[PDB]
C-alpha cells in the first residue's frame, strides 16, 4: 500500500508567496479523546519549506495577583508537548496542535460563557528546519479571545487519491461547529466531585 | 585491554554511497528485560558520518476518536528515550533503538494478531551531527506494519577480533525469530490482573 | 482592540549601544501568587536583538558537605523553567523571570536574617538568537549576596498609549518595598506543620 | 568583595594546545552529601574555549538480558543533571560532574569489591559553545573500569590569591583517598530495609 514515508526518508505528500498557510486563522476549544482541547493548525512556511520543528505556546494577559499586584502582561505557559516530546514536530502534511487543558493548564477554568468577557493573547511560536539550506528560522502567530472558538472542530484536509496523499490547503482555515459542553474543566471536575454519592 | 573510546574522545571502531545502512530494514517487537519492546537499528550515513544524534518517533495511523470523528492521519509519540535522556544518541557503532511498551505508549494494546488487521506506520527521525563538518543534518525512515516483525530479534553487531572492535554490517539488517509471547502489553497486565488470588 | 502579536507574527512592541537593559540591576524576593519567589527582570541585547531564548540559572556559593569536605566553588542548579518550558522564553518585551522557592531550591531555607550573613552569587545565563542575522549568542550577569533585596518588587514597564504597547526602560531597575514575611520558604513550612491542631 | 562574574556577565577566573585538561584522568566514587556518587572533572578546550556546554554520560558494557541473550555492547544511560537541567554547564572554571548512584542508575548494585570482576566503559560526551566563533562542538572521554577509583576524592582546584579567583590545574587530575563505604547502594538500602526493627 502507499506510504507516507519512504524506506529513504522521502515523504510521499502531494500539497503564492504569502505566508498565509503556516498557522490556521483560528484556534478551537473542543472534545477529543474525552478531553476538552485547545487546538490550532499548523501547516508549512511557503518561502522556506521545514520538515523538522519544535513549538511553544504562551499565553500572554493582564491579571492582578493574590497580593494585589497588576500584571499588564503576563506570560503563562501552554502545554503543548514538553512533557511528551510532543512539541517536536514531523512537518509530513498539516498538523492539529493539541493543549489538552487540566488543572496545570491557564485555562484549566475557561468556559464558553467566561470567553465573553475574558481578553488575552494565545501567541504561538515554530522554529523550524528549512529543508534547502538546513538553517533554522522562526514563525509566530496570535488568536485573541475572539479568534478562539469555543464548540469547533477541524475539517481533515488529508485524503488518498490515486495513490497520492493529498494536502487540501482549501480547508486549510476551515472549521464546524459540533455539540460541545459549555463548561470549563474545573467545572467538570467540580462537577464530576459532586456527582459522587 | 581494548577501549571503545580512547582517553582523547578517540572511537577505537572498525566498520558504497547508497544510504542503506543508516536504519534497519525492518523493526522487532520482543522481550528484553522483562519487557515487550519494539526495536530498530541505527547505524550511520555513509556520505556524511555522525557521532552525536538525537532521535524521536512518531506513530502515524488513521483513527476515529471516542467522539466519532475520524482523523485520516494521526500521529502519537512514541517514547525513544527522551524521559531518560537515551534518544540523545553517541553513535560509535550501530545501536538499536527501543520503545518499551507500556500503558503511556500508543502500542499498549498491539498484539501479534491485531497484528494482522492493523494498518499504520512508524516514522523515525534522526537529526546527527556531522563530523567532518560539525554542521546539522536528518535522516529519516518508516515502517509500515508489515515491516515490523513480531517475535523476532537482531543479530548481534559488534565484536573483537585482534585488538579491533569490529561491526559486521552484512548482519545490520539480520533478525531471527525467537519464542516470543504473542499478547499485548495491555493484555499481559490484564493477566497479571486476573492472577491475582 | 489592539494586539502585542499580529498574525503574521509582527510584534507590536514600542521600546545608546552599552548593554544595560538586559538584565535588571537587582533581583528581589517577594511573594507572588502566593509563593515566595526569587525574581528578576531581563529585557533585550541593544546591539543584538533577540525574539526568542533559552535561561538558566545557577548558584555559586562556598559550601562545607556533611562529609566534611570544602567546597571553594560550588554551583547549585536555580529552577526558572525547565519543569515547564517556560526557560524558553518569548522576549516581545520585558519579562520578570521567576524562581519559586521550595524543599528542591538551594534557597529552600534562605531568610531575610540570613541574607545578612550569606554570601553566594546567582548567575544568570541567556542564550537567544538575534532576530537580524538568525545565528545564537549569549548574555550573562551575576547577582551577589547584596543585590537580592528581600521584600522587593518590581515596577510594571508595560502599558497602553493611543494603541501603542509601550515599554518604559526608565522603571526597568526600578523596584519598591512591600510588606514580606521575613521567613524562609523551610520555615513557612515548619510553621504550617505546627499549625496543625 | 570579588566576584565571580561581573554585572556584564565577564567572569573573573584566572587559569599548551594538547588537550588534556578536558576531562580528568579519573573518575571517583565516594560520598557527597549523604549519597555515593560517580564524579569526573571537567575543565575546557585549551585549542577553543568554551563558556557553555550539555553533558552526558553513557556507560558502555556487555552483558546479557534475563532472555539469555547476549549484548556485546550495549549503552546504559547515566543521569547526570537531565533531571535538573543541572547537564546544562556553565564553565566559568572546573566542574566535578556528578552522577549520584540510586535505583535508577545502571551503577545502582556496583560495589568496591565487584569493581574488581566488572568491566565497562564510562564515556563522557561535551557539546559546548566555544567562546571566540560562536559555533559549536564536542570533547569526549572514557574511563574503563580501571579507571574509576572507589574511595577517591577530587582535591579543590579554585582559590583567591589577592582579588583573583584561581584554578590550579596542576591538581586539576589529583585525587586522594578517603574513608568510604565499601557497599553498593542497593546494598546500602537493603541493610537500611533490614535495619528496621
Amino acid at each position: 500500500r502507499q506510504r507516507f514515508v519512504d524506506k529513504n526518508g522521502r515523504c510521499n505528500v502531494q500539497h503564492e508567496r504569502a505566508e498565509t498557510l503556516m498557522f490556521s486563522e483560528h484556534a478551537v476549544i473542543s472534545m477529543r479523546d474525552g478531553k476538552l482541547t485547545l487546538m490550532f493548525r499548523v501547516g508549512n512556511l511557503r518561502n522556506s519549506h521545514m520538515v523538522s520543528a519544535q513549538i511553544r505556546c504562551k499565553l500572554l494577559k493582564s491579571r492582578q495577583t493574590p497580593e494585589g499586584e497588576f500584571l499588564p502582561l503576563d506570560q503563562l505557559e501552554l502545554d503543548v508537548g514538553f512533557s511528551t516530546g510532543a512539541d517536536q514536530l514531523f512537518l509530513v502534511s498539516p498538523l492539529t496542535i493539541c493543549h489538552v487543558i487540566d488543572a496545570k493548564s491557564p485555562f484549566y477554568d475557561l468556559s464558553q460563557r467566561s470567553m465573553q468577557t475574558e481578553q488575552f493573547e494565545v501567541v504561538v511560536i515554530l522554529e523550524g528546519i528549512v529543508e534547502t539550506t538546513g538553517m533554522t528560522c522562526q514563525a509566530r502567530t496570535s488568536y485573541t479571545e475572539d479568534e478562539v472558538l469555543w464548540g469547533h472542530r477541524f475539517f481533515p484536509v488529508i485524503s488518498l487519491e490515486e495513490g497520492f496523499f493529498k494536502v487540501d490547503y482549501s480547508q486549510f482555515h476551515a472549521t464546524f461547529e459540533v455539540p460541545t459542553p459549555p463548561y470549563s474543566v474545573k467545572e467538570q471536575e467540580e462537577m464530576l466531585l459532586m456527582s459522587s454519592p
